[PDB]
């Protein structure tokens, strides 16, 4: 609904970026970043890859996949329950520009960089292989649809009853959505 | 990837992304995807009241199933070895839908569903009435599957110690993902 998509792009950045190729969807998997004003969203492609080729003059959809996972009736006081799933999700509209000025290149590779770089990681900077080699781009935004499953439908008793289970469940989905329901 | 590889991915992170095409433009529904067991199709369900399905019907949709991914830190190994990047796993199947509105076929459907994501101790069962009004707001369909494409980056084009070395940051790691990842690095 509001600020919260925000944060979904940021923490969840290896987004799907759904064009049409040809006349047919094509999707790439690729780490999307928002620029410091939030008007839009960088990224590279292969220059191998072809969906650059097209990708211009028309309404991408870039999807931002926060945490999922089944929430089973048979937590609940009853029988009468039906399965579902929890999830979070951000899709961004916009178009793209592809990026060639090596300047501009440079500075999103940066940011890129001391995204994922670890707090002690020594690494920061063939290289012009590195220019022949991808292809930077942006994706100026239009729209952002975020949408959030979280049972907040049900009563807040049946609630506890799915946080109290998914919490104590080893795996991430689970407790990440465990996180977010509570909230 | 290769055929039984994919359908493994497939079967085991169902809870896909499906995309059409609507009223021109591009639009994603999160929900899950099961294979029948002849693996000739990918059945699903809507909420009635997601517009997605209106026009879905007469067109290539794109199923996107989500391995597991990460980061590879070109700090792992020497200068010049390598540039940033992720690895990761997906497939993507490409398909034509087809409404199922026979209860029986919904009501099967539906069954498989529970089958599958259930614990196997699970007493759960079909049995409320309910389930008739469940039912007046879901849209069961069926995509037939024409096309199949894996896709990977596992950095694979390193020599033998810059992935072995991969394998040991990476499974050290307190992450879902990078476990994931390490495994398959194989």
């Amino acid at each position: 609904d509001p600020d919260v998509a925000y944060q979904v792009i940021e923490e969840n950045s290896f987004a799907t970026l759904v064009s049409m190729h040809q006349r047919e969807l094509f999707a790439t998997h690729l780490p999307l970043l928002l620029d410091r004003e939030k008007t839009c969203l960088y990224g590279h492609f292969a220059r191998s890859n072809p969906q650059w080729n097209d990708i211009q003059h028309q309404t991408v959809l870039a999807i931002f996949h926060g945490p999922h996972c089944y929430i089973s009736p048979s937590w609940y006081e009853t029988n009468q329950a039906v399965p579902t799933w929890n999830y979070v999700a951000v899709h961004v509209y916009g178009n793209v520009e592809l990026i060639n000025d090596q300047g501009e290149v440079m500075q999103s590779l940066h940011d890129m960089v001391e995204k994922y770089e670890a707090p002690g990681s020594r690494y920061q900077l063939m290289l012009s292989g590195m220019n022949k080699g991808i292809q930077a781009f942006k994706i100026i935004i239009k729209r952002i649809e975020g949408k959030a499953k979280l049972s907040q439908n049900h009563p807040a008793h049946r609630q506890e009853r799915i946080i109290k289970q998914l919490e104590q469940m080893p795996f991430e989905n689970e407790k990440r959505i465990a996180s977010l329901m509570k909230k």
